[PDB]
């Protein structure tokens, strides 16, 4: 009892997780810059299944086109040297000092068509490398006060550059779907769709919805105060999930990204319940920074726990949900009664049902105890391996 | 300067704000019950334009049929009597003991049966009453630990509460509409469609989606750390700000519901700089509760000042607005410039623009100021009469 | 493995944890009140110590003497018919509707009077039935705003308060100490003192601080986004850790209560790790309510798993100390050079030393690793059963 | 009205600030470096007093000793020509990536030898630029996970070096005090005393306490949803608040640093309330970053606005403590009573007081309504200059 993971768990990582040097809003970088081709390799060892990129992780801005090539050649070469994937890719609309206001929404129309044809560039490059999904994490659209960014032409702008995007892809014929990761602050005041709801609300006004869901981060709603695997039900209930980010993350400050399983670990355990109930199967991508405390050995250190605690929280929410008795206190519990219709007898049914309200006995239902804690020990002895 | 209340400034109250006793989960009442007549006198006098109500602050809980009719008549005649009105009604589906694990998700499907019962019998009263909207706040509906809930059977039955509601009101031919009101958390662990965003999201999914909107609340979005004026934007852009309740909270804790201006004061002059700018048309709603320290007269005070921070921050957002030197400032901050579309050139032209990439001088472009600051103290020296 | 409390564990709950009936601020009660001499029966059948009590739980508000000698009378025969102790004992100065505005605090000197006859009355309880701490939770001193409070004066009548108990106390020669209790907020929209580190200055300000330590709540420093066991660490070094709450929060919300080792499962480890290791030697006792979803079924579960969760975790701290690869890493972290003196050779040394300044290699100290994520890893195994 | 600063209202800003190039952990620099200089220069002209350092602001880290004279002459050419003061001086021990782990509490014995040369070379600089307030934030004292720091070891080397350097201070003779300014996480995952009360309490234990104070800092008690007029109230009353950092803050996130003023305004004018009826008088020190939306422009704009916003809410409080109805309804609210001591009759005289509990009547008193709504309504009149 071990943990061992495997390229067929899907284990992906972003190029700037494991290649993050430790430069923070206070320090220093404590760690020199990975070649890709590098964390390729080494990745590939400790069991990943790909990896994903912003466009500026992989060919350094302002790259010429000669360079470029090189650049994504070499790349090349190590997925076909390891097998590694890359499943998703994205843009770096947030470094650059032109995007100190935005990407999409910046105020200046020329930023905003900079930001576009930057994404357009990398959306080829992503298909090229046979990206399914193509993230969007407006980092930097928002605001520091209330009178520098009108919100309703915010969202216009926004969905329009979406809008314009999937145009694009559908003229290309690819087969490619958007994906858009909420923030709720942070490098911004405000950030503009701050979480998964508001995420899932704005896909809906879009013109070809079918073509974007949600990349929830554990962390960003977190920094909300919100219930994570309650957002990825919601997402799931919509048929939004198209990739998530796992990480660590305690409590509401700034957004620490620690491996998965650190933080919250009770919220981690009834997310791997959740996505494996639910059948989940894109990557499990690990959007994470090695602390700076850290040298090389403590950075593969930290990539390789945040695939060891998906395993162990697998099988602990797997053995719940085989243990009778977990099932026998699910009954107990009455969710077998919640997954049933209330009234598929319709509403005429309903409204002349006396049982149903004249002849509802409200005391003897208020008296019956939803026995509750005793199902939640159940899931923290199945958890500690307590049970 | 002064700032008088008429009942043109629809300013709304619920019976339930200036009729709260003062009895919090650590101490006994502190203010005796008024009487529903009471209070529409008192808040007629100050300068209201009407009141909202739960069935069960009408209406005793357990009350016959002959005392139902005796509760709503003494009602309209002091309605009569005031010219009051009653813009919004809405059900109790937290306090009673039978509600203690939700009212439409509720485990237990004679509960969720009765629930329905309890709201489709109210919603006939407000038709009565003239109410245009029905809020509904699932306050019970959430959980305290995840295998209590599932979450894609929990929404699963909210869909089909909002759907048969919404069948019954075209059924009668009613005019009403539904508002959803967000919590994220307490008086449960978490509150299922915790913000806007969700609830925004949520209604997209329901069979008639043009039925529903929202009723955001401020200190609901901020015991997220959410930004408040943010979401009603959003809420305002997607069609959907159909009532709101205004109040203060001081961050992120338990809900306080101060009076209106009470709070962050600055998020209350962005939130009435934009209901004013955008023209919300609906009430003005107070959902606040006089502090237990109080007596009857610092009950009617309070209930005063929300009115009056109203009205002093209208003046101040419209007089920002209408400075010579602010347009001036939104001008220098690319505002104008956020308005218009970024490609209404079309996608074929923003890709033959090589202004917008391959010649598009990157520095020049970060190099150039916002002047947020200088546009942000101008707000400030406005909201403090300092201009 | 299996986990059974005895009464050496030292397991106390007070009388109003599984007493609290489930009125909320937004919900009647949903069970009926326990006789006192109930609940300690129950919980010694449950392998718990003894119980706490407020005055108001064990006697009702108003009793005459001949009840309160009856009340006590029974109490005092459950006790010792079970062998249960009474460690801990405290006031209620806050539900009452006269502590609207604070008890020892409160702006009317006459009530601040009356909170410090009600307490002394309860301290010659205490002493009569044995305990050895007396709990002072200031949950009604404090704001909703800023001029309705001078928090200068009022922190003088605050030390006025306790310094009249401690001269009660060392006038009568009991063996009693005082424990404050810090809460952030709630139930007023600030509560002074409201940290461990506020309380811990505080008592340095009385005329016997030798007196007083603190009391401090898993969930209330949680309510301020804080690191408990860093605050009891440090609680620890001052020599005050006098008592301690233990039960769970998730994150920076109303106060949940929910049993021990609910919330923040990790933070919970290295709580018991803390405790175990300094070798506090106090009562371990549960303030948590069992949520109101329960039946007394759910109440007698929910205080069980309190006990259950605090000996697992126990024993997995104690296997993770015990494990040589364990104390290994925390050499390879260098936690060994951190016990050691900085400069135990004086500042005079410190000052000549050129390989303190001159001749210390930054470079090469900045590359070496900390190692921490592999000791975390290491630590997330234990816990898990992982090893 | 108009609000102009001079040198006599003592307003002081740190290099750091209008020195800030806008590099964020998501961002490259926005803005060149300011020279020294220059910044002085524009401060004086804008009206301010004086400017405070880091060590590594003013002399690059690494200079010579014949370079370090040169950046030193330079600087105080500056001040000679402005007649700028250095009132507070600080040591960087944060950005350097030898201090990842922290400085004084590193777990590497030879950092923290380096750590405290490092501050005792500035001591000598500054106590030369005639500062008199010597600034400690330990920003990497703290840990990610809870095995990397023993925390009762930690608050054992830091008293070791803060006892060391008050020996240093004393032996040189040198006026000099040190203020320690708290801040509870980030950049690391915690930070040791994150509060004004840890603070406050650590200082008690040190060997010369009456050598060390507070530096509070708005937005870093804000980061823990605590009320920061309350926090300098508890500083004010232990007679530590030694020096002050004004900035805004909206909520609990990563720190803003905004502008003075904004954030939270409310709390911005109590604290101005507060400061001045208390009559502090140390430097009003801004530590503040503007915006990196922001060109030079902006810098000293939002500079400007900090002293502005200080001076409104300075006249505001002061008309609200000089308006008689003001004065009236703190009487109303029983400010007065709070202000008496509670029993300086002494506790032989309380304990034979029946109207202190036999015949106290408490419904009575709890009948009493204590006006605060009436009270903050003045206030927030006050404040809006609505009054
Ligand atoms: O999507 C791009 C990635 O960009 C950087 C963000 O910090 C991270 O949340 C994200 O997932
Ligand atoms: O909608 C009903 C009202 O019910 C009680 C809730 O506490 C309040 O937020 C709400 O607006
Ligand atoms: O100290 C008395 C007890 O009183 C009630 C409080 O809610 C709880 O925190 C506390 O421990
Ligand atoms: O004390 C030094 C200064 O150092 C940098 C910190 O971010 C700021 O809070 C502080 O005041
Ligand atoms: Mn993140
Ligand atoms: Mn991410
Ligand atoms: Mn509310
Ligand atoms: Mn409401
Ligand atoms: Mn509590
Ligand atoms: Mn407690
Ligand atoms: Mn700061
Ligand atoms: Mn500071």
């Amino acid at each position: 009892m071990n943990y061992q993971p495997t390229p067929e768990d899907r284990f992906t990582f972003g190029l700037w997780t494991v290649g993050w040097q430790g430069r923070d809003p206070f320090g220093d970088a404590t760690r020199r810059a990975l070649d890709p081709v590098e964390s390729v390799q080494r990745l590939a060892e400790l069991g990943a299944h790909g990896v994903t990129f912003h466009d500026d992780d992989l060919i350094p801005f302002g790259s010429s086109d000669s360079e470029r090539e090189e650049h994504v050649k070499r790349f090349r070469q190590a997925l076909d040297d390891t097998g590694m994937k890359v499943p998703m890719a994205t843009t770096n609309l947030f470094t650059h000092p032109v995007f100190k206001d935005g990407g999409f929404t910046a105020n200046d129309r020329d930023v905003r068509r900079y930001a576009l044809r930057k994404t357009i560039r990398n959306i080829d490059l992503a298909v090229e490398l046979g990206a399914e999904t193509y993230v969007a994490w407006g980092g930097r659209e928002g605001a520091e006060s209330g009178g520098a960014k009108d919100v309703r032409d915010a969202l216009d702008r926004m969905k329009e550059a979406f809008d314009l995007l999937g145009e694009y892809v559908t003229s290309q014929g690819y087969d490619i779907r958007f994906a858009i990761e909420p923030k709720p602050n942070e490098p911004r005041g405000d950030i503009l769709l701050p979480t998964v709801g508001h995420a899932l609300a704005f896909i809906e006004r879009l013109e070809r919805p079918e073509l974007y869901g949600v990349n929830p981060e554990v962390g960003h709603e977190q920094m909300a105060g919100l219930n994570f695997p309650h957002g990825i039900a919601q997402a799931l209930w919509a048929g939004k999930l198209f990739h998530i980010d796992l990480n660590g993350q305690n409590g509401i400050k700034y957004d620490q990204d620690l491996r998965f399983g650190a933080g919250d670990l009770r919220a981690a355990f009834w997310l791997v319940d959740l996505l494996e109930s639910a059948g989940y199967s894109g990557p499990r991508h690990f959007d994470f920074k090695p602390p700076r405390t850290e040298d090389f050995d403590g950075v593969w250190a930290s990539a390789a726990g945040c695939m060891r605690n998906y395993l162990i929280l697998k099988e602990r929410a797997a053995a719940f949900r085989a243990d009778p008795e977990v099932q026998e206190a699910l009954r107990a519990s009455r969710l077998d009664e919640l997954a049933r219709p209330t009234a598929a007898d319709g509403l005429q049914a309903l409204l002349d049902d006396r049982s149903a309200f004249e002849e509802f006995d409200v005391d003897a239902a208020a008296a019956r105890g939803m026995a509750f804690e005793r199902l939640d020990q159940l899931a923290m002895d199945h958890l500690l391996g307590a049970r």
